[PDB]
């Protein structure tokens, strides 16, 4: 009988699944690695030196977090790539935001003009970005008493930038397909994108005053101490598992190490020591756009897992493998997550759960498989998305140890946001189960809460908390 498969698939598989002192080792090395990035931090300041560590340690800059009463009209831009959005939130109190929001695509914005291209200069890029947050105001009839006083603004620009101060963040290169002004007197590269801004909103009279540029992950930690109400302990950590993966931490020696604010966005997803690679992950680095970057991420992130579930199916199924499953990217995180689900504590028996994973298969590669193919699947699956959640824990773990906010508050309260925790409840179960591992008995005074939309929220409240 072909029970070598089974054989094979243990073989294969073994090694994703991480024992109690591979994970804790992680954690030291993890723990290791902050201590090295906050003496990068103090020696070199604005320069990352990777030899010294793989963690980029940044300055958010912020200092000022939000109580939960703060009252007032606050907005925010969201550029992170081609989905452009401007917010405005009512913040009223009692930790309550209602919010707004208007969307741009920036590939239906320039009509006769690529705003991607290098041809286009700075001010028609930022002419749109403050026309959608223009948008916005006209929707509220607010223009008028914006230029009586002007309101607040966040912004959430998602490009390598190197940031001096909260509202001084220059843009260092281009990604994910922009190249605007590079062949323009009037670049975005190399300048400050706060006066680009501000010039832009000037040119339509929008009487709005960016005091911010924020990380995603800082807008979350922000979002989640607004919204969730003094009746618990201080939020200290942000996090996000979602296409990308990364995370922020409020640091209590943070003037020592010459940090202008007090939280730090890691940029843990670059991450790369004593790293338990397999040849799967090998192989997604290999044909990346990033080699050698990012490898922590290349484990964790939604980006991701369905490579992973779908190199593994390789190697483990050889010539059985479905033809699908030789085209790269043919399989998504929200795929792998049906295969996970059926294997998630409790659910192990459950027909249903099984079923669906049947019924992917055939209609994602079109694999009409059996019994003990099936049940193989479902462990790939299985197993890549719980070390997702298990690496996800050592960085939580060692973030929330160096808040000292156990020490000093008695507890603390962890943001989390992103596809990975947002669509599958058991996810951040398995990430409390490893955090009880890696903490023992005092995970009962960690709680992992849900924050919304950190970077729109998130960098109004940013903006909020400085009055
Ligand atoms: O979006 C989540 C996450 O994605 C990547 O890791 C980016 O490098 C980070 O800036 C981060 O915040």
């Amino acid at each position: 009988a072909n029970n070598s498969l089974e054989q094979k698939a243990e073989q294969v598989l073994a090694p994703l699944r991480l024992s109690k002192e591979k994970l804790q080792d992680l954690s030291k090395t993890f723990s290791d690695e902050l201590l090295r990035g906050l003496e990068m931090h103090k020696r070199h300041g604005l320069k990352w030196v990777p030899e010294e560590c793989s963690l980029r340690m940044l300055d958010s800059c912020v200092s000022e977090i939000p109580t939960g009463n703060e009252k007032g009209v606050f907005y925010a831009l969201d550029f992170g790539g081609t989905n452009v959005r401007a917010v405005r939130c009512e913040l009223l109190g009692g930790g309550r935001i209602r919010s707004q929001q208007f969307l741009k695509n920036l590939y239906e914005c320039g009509g006769e003009i690529d705003l991607m291209a290098r041809e286009t200069s700075a001010s028609q890029l930022f002419d749109v970005l403050a026309g959608c947050v223009g948008e916005l105001v006209e929707e509220n009839n607010e223009k008028e008493l914006l230029k009586k006083k002007a309101a607040k603004l966040g912004f959430t620009f998602s490009f390598p930038c190197v940031q001096r101060s909260l509202n001084n963040s220059v843009l260092e290169s281009w990604t994910k397909g922009f190249a605007t002004g590079h062949d323009t007197d009037d670049p975005v590269v190399g300048k400050d994108v706060v006066p680009l801004l501000a010039a832009a909103f000037a040119r339509q009279g929008l009487g709005l005053e960016c005091e911010a540029v924020v990380n995603d992950t800082v807008g979350t930690l922000l979002s989640c101490a607004y919204q969730k109400g003094p009746g618990g302990p201080p939020c200290t950590v942000g996090v996000i598992l979602g296409t990308g993966a990364n995370c922020c931490y409020w640091e209590p020696q943070a003037a020592a190490f010459g940090y202008r604010g007090a939280v730090v966005n890691v940029e843990c997803g670059n991450f790369n020591k004593n790293l338990p690679t397999t040849p799967a992950d090998e192989a997604i680095d290999n044909k990346s756009p990033n080699k050698k970057h990012q490898l922590f991420e290349k484990m964790i992130s939604g980006f991701y897992l369905g490579e992973l579930v779908r190199l593994l199916t390789l190697e483990i199924f050889g010539a059985a493998a479905p033809a699908k499953a030789r085209e790269e990217f043919s399989f998504d995180a929200k795929q792998a997550a049906v295969l996970a689900a059926s294997l998630m504590p409790g659910k192990e028996e459950d027909p249903a759960l099984a079923s669906s994973c049947k019924v992917l298969l055939k209609e994602s590669w079109g694999w009409d498989l059996d019994a003990a193919a099936l049940k193989v699947m479902r462990q790939i699956g299985f197993a890549v998305f719980d070390r997702s959640a298990a690496l996800a824990a050592v960085s939580i773990a060692v973030l929330v140890q160096r808040t000292r906010s156990l020490e000093t508050d008695g507890g603390v309260t962890v943001a989390v946001d992103g596809s990975l925790y947002v669509r599958n409840e058991w996810y951040g179960l398995r990430i409390r189960t490893f955090l009880k591992e890696l903490l023992g008995e005092k995970v009962d005074k960690v709680f992992l809460r849900a924050a919304d939309d950190g970077s729109g929220k998130g960098a109004a409240i940013c903006v909020a908390a400085l009055h």
